[PDB]
């Protein structure tokens, strides 16, 4: 449960990642990959990439990115009421890739690490606590699919 005014700052730190979309997406990726690299595993398409300079240089993660921060920009849009784009991530990442919660707790902090490595001073408590808010409401709601799903 955000207020309008913490849904406006969510949505004026997402301005900073929408004029770079994939450039925030790849770093957030490299960042969930070198950090919790059995992440990398469930990816079928990027377990080869050994080095964080083969992920650096992967075209198709960059293009990943741009999907994972799109899809996530079209449910941040929504101020919560996502059912409907929510729906189908938690049930793509339940049933087909099998992503536990954990990793997506793994990439929002991420987001939030990429957030202040790319904009560092430019991403001020106020924005850092909504944006957080906004990747536990996220997080909670796929959470609450899990369950449905008995998926751990
Ligand atoms: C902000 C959180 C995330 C968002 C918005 C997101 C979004 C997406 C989208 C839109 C797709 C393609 C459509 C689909 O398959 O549903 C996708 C695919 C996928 N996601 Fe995520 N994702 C997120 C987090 C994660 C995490 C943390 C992992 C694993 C650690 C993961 C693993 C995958 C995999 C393995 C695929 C299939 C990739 C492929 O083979 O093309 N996702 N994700």
């Amino acid at each position: 449960g955000l207020s309008d005014g913490e849904w406006q700052q969510v949505l004026n730190v997402w301005g900073k990642v929408e004029a770079d979309i994939a450039g925030h997406g790849q770093e957030v990726l490299i960042r969930l990959f070198t950090g919790h690299p059995e992440t990398l595993e469930k990816f079928d398409k990027f377990k080869h990439l050994k080095t964080e300079a083969e992920m650096k240089a992967s075209e198709d993660l960059k293009k990943h990115g741009t999907v994972v921060l799109t899809a996530l920009g079209g449910i941040l849009k929504k101020k919560g009421h996502h059912e409907a784009e929510l729906k189908p991530l938690a049930q793509s990442h339940a049933t087909k890739h099998k992503i536990p919660i954990k990793y997506l707790e793994f990439i929002s902090d991420a987001i939030i690490h990429v957030l202040h490595s790319k904009h560092p001073g430019d991403f001020g408590a106020d924005a850092q606590g909504a944006m957080t808010k906004a990747l536990e409401l996220f997080r909670n709601d796929i959470a609450a699919k899990y369950k449905e799903l008995g998926f751990q």
